[PDB]
């Protein structure tokens, strides 16, 4: 058997734009994901978050599912433009009311809320003012965070400033694959820097407003292996993984190989901001899904090498040992006081069998192998306090639309019916047992 520590927090995770629908209901302003997905060509099949899982209406049923599964924590995000429709200034009470009901319901049911302040649905109004490219976003984000803290901090005691700032910056502003859909490397590195500044101002406000809670930040991470006999791997870790942000937070500068590649793209006097960026955080959240084989390639000087390994429906190679590696590595590099795995999961081509069930043994195998590796890191002294499955529900998978199903609960979009998958049942047992067997 593999038993986890007493009080270990087993959770599931979602994000507002991916599940809620009703993006313009009750006075909400448009987000950049609304306008991006409504632009032809940006999302597969022309899919948008207009309806999604209809969680905006079905939230109580969904939380009742979390409760019934015995899951102990729910990580969800708040839509900024539901709360401040123009990004700054006016606060929308109906937007606050929506999350107030979710929070109170979770608490009544003994489920711990983990709130992600920003999971990519920037107010459109702020994008018109340059969004993450504008230094003033540190102020806008601080003001938004303060509203959340003032309204919810009496009840929510666990906060995440940003989901995956690497993705927000690079995928949104260099690759142009995510909102706001830009391709400018100078803008992308300014977004990196402002994401750190905004995160730090929000932590600063947190210390002044919620003297009894904890706050951290969440990073995407992959397990990069060299295609042979190495520095391309060092570069990928430093750039794509937690070091891009934790080196500033803990050490007051970007990682060495990031500075090699990208110095010319950062603001000239970026070091001036580093003392403020070191604002103390309470925990680090690591997301982890996939591994990659990496070679130097003269034509970021880096390319991936395809491996004959099992893959998910995303085409992502399944490499469970990567979750152990990333957990050991974060301890070794920055020794954060607490770590959470804030996302782990997989997309597979789920179908409802004639028996009414969704037999996703593939997802069970995936989760089991990763949970086992996380257990290993704990035995070796990593202060892992919780693990969150992405996702509770099949949902809007960004530029892939509804074509990729990550839920432990199946959503039939024609009816909005939820069907707990075999993986959901399996996970509920893991949680009940506080581990594997
Ligand atoms: O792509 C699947 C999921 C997304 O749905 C989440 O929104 C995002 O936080 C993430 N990071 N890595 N994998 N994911």
């Amino acid at each position: 058997v593999k038993k986890f520590p007493e009080g270990f927090l087993w959770g599931v995770a979602t994000a507002s734009y991916q599940i809620e629908g009703s993006p313009l209901a009750d006075g909400a302003g448009m987000s950049i994901w609304h306008t991006f997905s409504h632009t032809p060509g940006n999302v597969k099949n022309g899919d948008t978050g207009d309806v999604a899982c209809d969680h905006y209406n079905r939230w109580k049923e969904d939380i009742e599912i979390i409760e019934k599964l015995g899951v102990k924590a729910y990580r969800f995000s708040i839509s900024w433009p539901r709360i401040l429709p123009e990004g700054t200034g006016r606060v929308n009470q109906k937007g606050l009311d929506f999350y107030n009901r979710i929070i109170d319901t979770l608490l009544e049911k003994g489920i711990t809320p983990f709130v992600t302040i920003y999971h990519w649905d920037l107010p459109f109004a702020l994008q018109l003012k340059g969004g993450w490219a504008n230094r003033e976003i540190a102020d806008w984000f601080a003001e938004y965070s303060r509203v959340l803290f003032e309204n919810f901090g009496d009840r929510v005691k666990n906060w995440i400033t940003l989901n995956e700032p690497w993705v927000v910056a690079i995928v949104g502003h260099l690759y142009g694959v995510h909102a706001p859909g830009m391709r400018d490397i100078y803008v992308a590195f300014r977004a990196v820097h402002n994401l750190l500044r905004a995160h730090a101002r929000a932590v600063k406000v947190f210390r002044e407003t919620v003297k009894d809670g904890k706050i951290g930040i969440v990073f995407n991470n992959g397990y990069f292996e060299p295609a042979s006999e190495i520095r391309a791997v060092r570069f990928m870790h430093q750039f794509n993984n937690y070091p891009l942000f934790l080196n500033p937070i803990y050490r007051g500068d970007y990682p060495e190989l990031v500075l090699e590649f990208a110095r010319e793209y950062l603001p000239e006097n970026y070091k001036d901001d580093m003392s403020e960026i070191q604002e103390k955080i309470d925990f680090v959240g690591l997301n982890y899904y996939s591994g990659h084989l990496v070679k130097f390639d003269p034509d970021a000087k880096v390319s991936f090498v395809e491996r004959d390994l099992p893959k998910t429906a995303m085409g992502w190679e399944i490499v469970p040992e990567g979750i152990y590696w990333i957990l050991k590595k974060v301890k070794e590099e920055y020794n954060p006081p607490e770590v959470y795995i804030t996302e782990n999961g997989a997309a597979f081509d789920d179908v409802v069998s004639e028996d009414g069930r969704v037999h996703d043994q593939n997802r069970i195998d995936y989760l089991k192998a990763h949970i086992g590796q996380a257990w290993k890191a704990i035995q070796e002294g990593v202060p892992l306090k919780g693990y969150f499955v992405w996702s509770l529900l099949d949902n809007f998978e960004w530029a892939e639309g509804y074509s990729k199903r990550f839920g432990i609960v199946y959503v039939d979009y024609s009816t909005q019916k939820r069907i707990v998958k075999d993986s959901g049942y399996w996970y509920s047992n893991v949680v009940k047992n506080n581990g594997l067997e």
